[PDB]
């Protein structure tokens, strides 16, 4: 075993050991152990790296080099062959909405994030890599394999660049590679507030000791707020609109204008911020500002805790929650709260639960207007279609009123994702979603699909026959036997997401094990756990098992008619309510006295 304490995080840290409130970074929940589930620290390991040189090269690099004797099929390969299909007909979800894929994609978020390899300000290695596709360094291209129609149109690859690591970013020479997550481990709203000082801070109106979040100022929605700008250019956001020139939107995590539905998610929460600081401020006017920010704050962390715990979770483990969630008997400071290497590629599974259009619908819950559906990928890291084309109404009612795409083995991910995905960086609506996690599954140095079934108590198919009891699906089986020529290499992404799902459920076995396990450490190793005695007062929690995501909606837009159970699929008008008939927060249990 190599050095018991490597490690470049944010430095300066020291516990208040009294204070109510969690840190920013995540430090300091546990008491014996401070740093542990903090954000900027490398992701746990529940099983050792595999990596084509036991320590940082990927499966796949060194083409001569096999995977248990046999040549790791290429990730677009795989992609084209398993993952694609042409016929959008008959694929949504007749009982989750489309909510339902945007709040995992939230809670993803707020879980973790592993950024790529940061060498380029200057860098003609970004160019080196773009152009002629040359493997080296943090260079690790998707090549597209023959008779692949973007060779003919794109190029030879799609670029690609190996995740951060842990102790430099740059070079050479020690343990096993270990990617780092940038963000706390914990259910907290980091993606709300922030994972760094520094941008908890940014984010903050500290111009006046009322509590709020910064709003943007050059435009507003019927008098609600939005998120403000990114001041920094060049904007990708502003790229997809030369004219529109309207930026991406600034938050306490960087991924919140990847696509138009997540950035309205990320609005509804900071407005729930400054609602829950203002509603505050009239019951404890003598409170200051970090006092009205703290508490917001923390009634906003426990909302996020609740509907996923109660609402979300529920029905995507189905049986098997109470398999792996046990009801909660109290926090156990010997539970490891980090996000593992392996949960970040589990959680994945969402990526086919993304449908190819997003509807904008009217207060009838009628078209809105004449090109009311648009294609999925025009709206990645579109915010002027928010700011110039309606406010954010019209799109929640979009998330309420339509169905999510229900993962499919016969149609895994839309085109939309799977050719047609913006990159950040690049210039084109030409990446594959489904070869990069592919990718980033080697790059992550993941174990084998049986070594995971083996983890979670699964049997282990060796065999093509195997393969297809466990999938039942003799032809998905087969063409991935073609690929890989062995249980044994399947990548775990794939190999995950192939498997049937569980009875009530939207995820197979071995994924909801995954899960489970994830989950129920996350929460029972959360000293600020929402239920743990002495965070909120019996009264206090008495008060949040009444928040709904419907309510949200109701205080936050000027939608007034909403369904009771928002995440399973609901017509309209018969299962939508006024809004009177949902269950407020009653926050008088805040109420505090001096005398
Ligand atoms: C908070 O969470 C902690 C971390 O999970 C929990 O700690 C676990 O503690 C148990 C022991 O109490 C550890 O093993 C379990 O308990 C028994 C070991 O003493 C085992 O009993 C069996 O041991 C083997 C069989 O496996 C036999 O030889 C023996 O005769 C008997 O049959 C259990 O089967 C079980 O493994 C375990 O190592 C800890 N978990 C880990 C891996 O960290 C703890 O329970 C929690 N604290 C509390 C009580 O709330
Ligand atoms: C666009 C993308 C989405 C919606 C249109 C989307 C959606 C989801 C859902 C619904 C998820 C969970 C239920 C989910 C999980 C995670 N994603 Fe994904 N996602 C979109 C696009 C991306 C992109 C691009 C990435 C980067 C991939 C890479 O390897 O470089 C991406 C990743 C993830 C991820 C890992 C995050 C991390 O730990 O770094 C999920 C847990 N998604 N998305
Ligand atoms: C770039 O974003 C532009 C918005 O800034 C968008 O232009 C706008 O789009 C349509 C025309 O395509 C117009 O909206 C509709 O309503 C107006 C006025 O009520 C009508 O006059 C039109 O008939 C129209 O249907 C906007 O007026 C127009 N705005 C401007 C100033 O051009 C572009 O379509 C976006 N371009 C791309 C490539 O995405
Ligand atoms: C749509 O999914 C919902 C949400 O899971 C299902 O509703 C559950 O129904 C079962 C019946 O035993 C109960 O345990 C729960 O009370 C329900 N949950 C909630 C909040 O309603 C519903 O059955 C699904 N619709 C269909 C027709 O399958
Ligand atoms: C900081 O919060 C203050 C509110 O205390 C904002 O200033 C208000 O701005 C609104 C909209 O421009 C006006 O109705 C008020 O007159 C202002 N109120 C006061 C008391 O000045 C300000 O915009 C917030 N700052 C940011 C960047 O979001
Ligand atoms: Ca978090």
């Amino acid at each position: 075993s190599w050095e018991v304490g490597c490690g470049a995080p944010v430095p300066l840290v020291k516990c208040d050991e009294n204070s109510p409130y969690r840190t920013i970074t995540g430090d300091c929940n546990n008491r014996r152990s401070p740093a542990l589930g903090a954000a900027n620290r490398a992701l746990a390991r529940w099983l050792p790296a595999e990596y084509e040189d036991g320590l940082a090269l990927p499966f796949g690099w060194t083409q001569r080099k096999t995977r248990n004797g046999f040549r790791v099929p290429l990730a677009r390969e795989v992609s084209n062959k398993i993952v694609g299909y042409l016929d959008e007909e008959g694929v949504l979800d007749q009982n989750r909405s489309l909510l339902f894929m945007q709040w995992g994609q939230i809670v993803d978020h707020d879980l973790d994030f592993a950024p790529e390899t940061e060498l380029g300000s200057n860098e003609h290695s970004k160019t080196q890599c773009e152009e002629y596709c040359i493997q080296g360094d943090n260079c690790f291209p998707i090549m597209f394999p023959k008779n692949d129609p973007k060779l003919k149109t794109q190029g030879k690859c799609m670029p690609f660049f190996r995740a951060g690591f842990v102790c430099p970013t740059p070079p050479y020479q020690s343990l096993a590679r270990e990617q780092i997550n940038a963000v706390t481990s914990f259910l907290d709203a980091s993606l709300v507030y922030g994972s760094e000082p520094s941008l908890a801070s940014r984010l903050r109106n500290l111009s006046s000791p009322l509590g709020l979040m910064a709003v943007n100022q050059e435009a507003w929605d019927h008098g609600l707020a939005y998120l403000p700008f990114n001041n920094k250019k060049p904007s990708p956001c502003e790229f997809i609109n030369t004219t529109a020139r309207v930026p991406c939107f600034l938050a306490g995590d960087f991924r919140a204008s990847e696509q138009i539905l997540l950035a309205t998610a990320h609005t509804l929460l900071l407005r729930e911020h400054n609602r829950l600081a203002r509603e505050l401020k009239k019951l404890n006017p003598h409170w200051n500002g970090e006092k009205l920010y703290q508490e917001a704050r923390k009634i906003l962390g426990a909302f996020i805790q609740i509907i996923t715990f109660r609402d979300y979770l529920p029905i995507v483990l189905g049986s098997e929650m109470q398999k792996w969630i046990p009801p909660y008997q109290g926090y156990n400071n010997s539970v490891d709260p980090r996000i593992s290497n392996v949960f970040t590629f589990a959680f994945r599974f969402g990526h086919m639960e993304v449908p190819s259009t997003v509807s904008r619908l009217d207060e009838n819950y009628q078209p809105w207007g004449p090109e009311a559906e648009l294609p999925l990928h025009t709206l990645f890291f579109n915010t002027w279609r928010i700011i110039k084309d309606g406010g954010i109404d019209p799109l929640t009612r979009g998330l309420l009123a339509k169905k999510s795409k229900l993962m499919n083995q016969d149609k895994m991910v839309t085109s939309e994702l799977r050719n047609k995905l913006f990159q950040p960086t690049h210039k084109i609506h030409g990446f594959d979603l489904a070869a990069i996690n592919l990718q980033r599954c080697r790059d992550h140095g993941m174990p084998g699909y049986n070594s995971w079934r083996g983890f979670c108590g699964l049997s282990q198919p060796k065999t093509l026959k195997g393969l297809q009891t466990v999938l039942k699906n003799k032809i998905l089986a087969k063409k991935l036997m073609d690929l890989y020529k062995t249980p044994d290499n399947i990548d775990i992404w794939i190999g995950g997401n192939a498997e049937p799902m569980v009875e009530r459920g939207r995820v197979g076995p071995l994924l909801a094990c995954l899960l489970g396990r994830q989950f129920q450490q996350i929460r029972d190793g959360d000293r600020f756990w929402w239920e743990n005695p002495g965070v909120f007062t019996e009264k206090q929690r008495d008060s949040l098992q009444k928040f709904s995501f419907s309510r949200l909606i109701c205080d936050n837009t000027h939608i007034t008619k909403v369904p009771l159970h928002a995440f399973q699929a609901n017509n309209y008008p018969h299962d939508f309510v006024d809004c009177s008939t949902v269950d407020k927060l009653d926050l008088s249990p805040w109420a505090s006295r001096e005398n």
